């Protein structure tokens, strides 16, 4: 059961909208297409509070890309928050 990762992304407050985007329009400045990137998600997690490696960081985030294409869409973004609170326990 999959639902839940869908389910709080339908029901999410706006601290949550706000939270992610904050960082998102930072990092997707410079950018025309709507997604942060990846490679540089490293700045995203300092902020998230968290300090990884690059090694690290890009392991979770091919893992919330369902596509994997290097980038971090605002849904794939919001997911990352979910996919920690809740995916195995
Ligand atoms: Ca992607």
């Amino acid at each position: 059961m999959n639902d839940i990762y869908k389910a709080a992304v339908e029901q999410l407050t706006d601290e949550q909208k706000n939270e992610f985007k904050a960082a998102f329009d930072i990092f997707i400045q410079d950018a025309e297409d709507g997604c942060i990137s990846t490679k540089e998600l490293g700045k995203v997690m300092r902020m998230l509070g968290q300090n990884p490696t690059p090694e690290e960081l890009q392991e979770m985030i091919d893992e919330v890309d369902e596509d994997g294409s290097g980038t971090v869409d605002f849904d794939e973004f919001l997911v990352m928050m979910v996919r920690c609170m809740k995916d195995d326990s």
